[PDB]
């Protein structure tokens, strides 16, 4: 209890928990092949996110990165939780589209070097090094975003407006919720500074609940 | 040879050898496509489980963890050999019983788990905090094993006593087998402390090699 | 541009750059769902490339490894570029040739062992084993290289030597580009010392874009 954000990461860890048992009770009682999956990679999301947010109320993902003449510390079991999490999520969203094992692969090695980038930029003890790392980190995410944006369109087309508006709004979501991590990242005390450390945590807390398990609500929410 | 378990680490990794090279020359001339996933797995897990004892022979794959006021070396290479060889002998038990993706998928993401916060609570200084790794480290097993124990069960059932009599025994082997890790540890000098290094190391070369070769061999010699 | 050489990961850096942008301009444009997957795998290769060279460029992927008496740097970002580039040229090449999961399988785990022993051979510092670790690494790369050797003479058998030169061609390319490494490994600074440090940066440089960028172009070139 000497850090000022070890409530952000405990509300983390016991929303993940409670996230999980969530998907682990209803996802009970499935035997089509194709629901179990659903049920799977939703469900292994939030126990992941559990496990990582644990470590960091623990103190045990946390580091010191020197970088601009200070011991600013870095939380590097986020990007763990995002590396594992976000492939994930991803695969949940291509088999919704029934996307081709080409466009698969391509969005899964395009997020490991957004995250793999994003590490780095965050372990950089050069304060201009550090951003170099987030452009490239950037720029794979809007290729993921790219083909998503045009994979999810594609699969609401022709005639139906009713089903039509099912996807239009979770591609808008999905636009916006990756979006707002880099922006985070950008004016926290891990790029530019402006915002410190204990807010840092709250908005990537946030966003974390919301994707982790809020998305994945809405996702399985859908026949 | 100045640690007291250097004979142990050695034996294992002998044992890894000849494992390996029996796999290796046996898995030799056959082309079934079938036959060849089961002859890649059930070899790799023993070559990966080579290479790690050899590290940990050598005392590249040992560490100093200060915890409990003293400087008891963790074996870290234990843990990869388990991370990269629990996965591969699931699938030997996934294609055995022919389940859906979804269920290996589950299997494998919880086995990550499993391992990724057991190496967690082996590398935490706070000893209060070791068990607590430990405690949801053994519940991902628990999973595992329930999925298996039913899984298992489903594939012998209709009315075959000879055939049906092979898959239930194959069944609680590989229950007696995971179970034996975390009581290991809970006694060695990762957690409580009664055993010390030497017999620790001990236990565990047996139920390695145990599952690494031993089991493999009663896996393959199955039609 | 305190390191001699820091021109050579420069140039390694721009060329594994201009190679992505080229496969990502001339990847667009195809539906084909066999097609899009050669394209997706062969532009990661570089992509995942031009990101570790960077990080040796700017220092990030360089430490120290005391052994012979002397620190001298070892570049781990160099194992890392191999370790996620290799798996996914074996792909292109087992798409190619159409082999099974079973070889796949073993293929791609005999190649992870390679780059992990070899890393561990890097990373020592006794010098009498990092040459174990050099015979190891170096025997799963005989493996994969034989297999690679006996399953592409077969694609290119029955009769038809217009198109039976293509494989043979491939094939012989193959197996001296990856016969190369271990070679350059065991003369430079990481094994017996005979070649500089400059030198041996410039080795892998050509080496890794003739692979990740050079040999790319003559893959996708085929129909
Ligand atoms: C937890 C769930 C999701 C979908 C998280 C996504 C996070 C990102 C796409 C973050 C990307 C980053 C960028 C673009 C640059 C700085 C490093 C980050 C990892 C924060
Ligand atoms: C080497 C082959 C197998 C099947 C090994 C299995 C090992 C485990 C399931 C070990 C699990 C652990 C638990 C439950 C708690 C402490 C950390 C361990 C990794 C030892
Ligand atoms: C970058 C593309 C390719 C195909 C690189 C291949 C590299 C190897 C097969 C290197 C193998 C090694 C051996 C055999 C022994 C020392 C450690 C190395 C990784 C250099």
């Amino acid at each position: 209890t000497g850090r000022p954000e070890w409530i952000w990461l405990a509300l983390g860890t016991a929303l993940m928990g409670l996230g999980t048992l969530y998907f682990l009770v209803k996802g009970m009682g499935v035997s089509d092949p194709d629901a179990k999956k659903f049920y799977a990679i939703t469900t292994l999301v939030p126990a992941i996110a559990f496990t990582m947010y644990l470590s960091m109320l623990l103190g045990y993902g946390l580091t010191m990165v020197p970088f601009g003449g200070e011991q600013n510390p870095i939380y590097w079991a986020r990007y763990a939780d995002w590396l594992f999490t976000t492939p994930l999520l991803l695969l949940d969203l291509a088999l919704l589209v029934d996307a081709d094992q080409g466009t698969i692969l391509a969005l899964v090695g395009a997020d490991g070097i957004m995250i793999g980038t994003g590490l780095v930029g965050a372990l950089t003890k050069v304060y201009s090094y550090r951003f170099v790392w987030w452009a490239i980190s950037t720029a794979a995410m809007l290729y993921i975003l790219y083909v998503l944006f045009f994979g999810f369109t594609s699969k609401a087309e022709s005639m139906r407006p009713e089903v039509a508006s099912t996807f239009k709004v979770l591609r808008n979501v999905t636009v916006v919720l990756w979006s707002a991590y880099p922006v985070v990242w950008l004016i926290g005390s891990e790029g530019a500074g402006i915002v410190p450390l204990n807010i840092e945590t709250l908005l990537f807390m946030v966003l974390d609940v919301s994707a982790k398990v809020g998305f994945g609500l809405i996702l399985l929410r859908s026949r």
